């Protein structure tokens, strides 16, 4: 079987939905772990060295800071667009502070379903190229999978468009939902910008509190993977409740709610549409 390596559980789950049991799949960043600044273990080094095909997010998720993915593919003698592929190729990139320069791409593309569809298309393309015997199987699965994501995308856009505009604001700790905001027409507000060193300072908290007091947003949200003390403080200082915990960097453990890219996004979209209609 084709030996495939995915850098994280989101990419691995999309790959499973396209390839099923036709491949030997290894995921580096485990469920619930941080896909930025991760430290690969010897098993990840060995599996990457043996892989036929490697999938990574790109757009600086795994190549910024410690550049753990760059070190991994360099030590494995794997070549870009031959052995390893960025599944984000083709997304309409967002840049930090709206400044279009290499290195300023915002990595959080999968938080809108159109980009999850692009990820899937890139995965199906490269699986079909490396394993042409299963090309028809991968294309059938790609069509079924992207139909499922597209239906969820259309339903959620219809729900957000109904929400009174004065309520439509997605508030999270990190500014990680800019792709979500662009796709769904829901502006973002947050405590700290992407790549901030000190997360949840008194200055950051005070700044968001002052912004939110001038809005009618009825609910705040908090990422399940972050320390919730900064958002709890914002919630108490603004008197706006935290409606739900939401997924950002990972799917959930198998058997739990949100244990796939689709179910993670359905959970987020359901909780945010519900919370903002309050
Ligand atoms: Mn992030």
């Amino acid at each position: 079987k084709l030996k495939v390596v995915a850098t994280n559980s989101i990419i691995a789950d999309i790959t499973k939905n396209i390839a099923g049991d036709k491949i030997d799949l290894h995921s580096i960043v485990p469920i619930g772990q941080d896909p930025h600044e991760y430290e690969p273990l010897p098993e990840d080094v060995k599996k990457t060295s043996e892989a036929d095909l490697i999938f990574y997010n790109g757009i600086n998720l795994e190549t910024g800071g410690n550049a753990w993915f760059t070190k991994l593919v360099e030590n494995a003698k794997k070549t870009e667009n031959k052995d390893y592929f960025a599944v984000s190729d083709g997304v309409d990139v967002i840049y930090l502070e709206g400044q279009n320069e290499k290195g300023k791409e915002d990595p959080h593309a999968w938080l809108n379903l159109e980009n999850g569809i692009i990820f899937a298309k890139n995965i199906a393309k490269q699986l079909s190229a490396k394993d042409p015997n299963n090309k028809e199987f991968y294309e059938k699965n790609l069509k079924e999978y992207t139909d499922k994501l597209d239906k969820l995308d259309k339903e959620s856009k219809d729900k957000f468009n109904k929400i009174p505009a004065e309520k439509k604001l997605i508030v999270t700790s990190e500014g990680a939902f800019k792709y979500f905001s662009k796709a769904y027409g829901v502006p973002s507000a947050y405590i700290w910008e992407i790549n901030t060193e000190e997360e949840g300072t008194p200055e950051q908290i005070k700044t968001l509190v002052e912004k939110l007091r001038q809005t009618k947003v009825p609910s705040l949200f908090v990422e399940s993977s972050v320390d919730d003390r900064p958002m709890k403080t914002v919630s108490q200082d603004t008197n706006i409740p935290i409606y739900a915990q939401i997924f950002t960097n990972s799917i959930a453990e198998q058997g739990k709610e949100g244990d796939s890219y689709y179910s993670m996004m359905k959970y987020n979209l359901d909780k945010i549409a519900e919370g903002l209609a309050k």
